[PDB]
DNA sequence: CCGCTGCCGCGAATTCCGTTTCAGGGTACGCCTGATAATTTGCATTTTAAATACCATTTATTGGTTACT
C-alpha cells in the first residue's frame, strides 16, 4: 500500500498471467510450449486484421 | 395413523450400403539461463595392390631309339 494505488491495478496483472499461462500449459493433449502458443496467437491475430 | 400419488430409472430387430476424414475459442510482452540437439575428431575391426609359408596327388616333359617306307 506504501506505493499509494489502488489494489485491483496490481492484483489484475497476476490474475491474468496465471489464467494465461494455464491455459497454455494445460488444454491440448499434444503439450505445445508458451512461446509457439505466443507464437501461433500472433499469426492469427495478425490473420483476422 | 401402512393407504395413494410423483418422481426417477430402464428399454425399443437384422445384416449390407453411402458419405462430406470435414470445420468451429477470439487472450501479451520482453529477459536471463540451463538444456538439449545439433555439429566437430580419433580408434577400434575389417579388408589389405596382395605378400607370404607348407602340404598335397596328377600331367608335363620325357631318356631317349630299335627296327625298317
Amino acid at each position: 500500500y506504501r506505493r499509494g494505488y489502488k489494489f485491483s491495478t496490481y492484483a489484475t496483472w497476476w490474475i491474468r498471467q496465471a489464467i494465461t499461462r494455464s491455459i497454455a500449459d494445460q488444454a491440448r493433449t499434444i503439450r505445445i510450449p508458451v512461446h509457439m502458443i505466443e507464437t501461433i496467437n500472433k499469426l492469427n491475430r495478425i490473420s483476422r486484421q
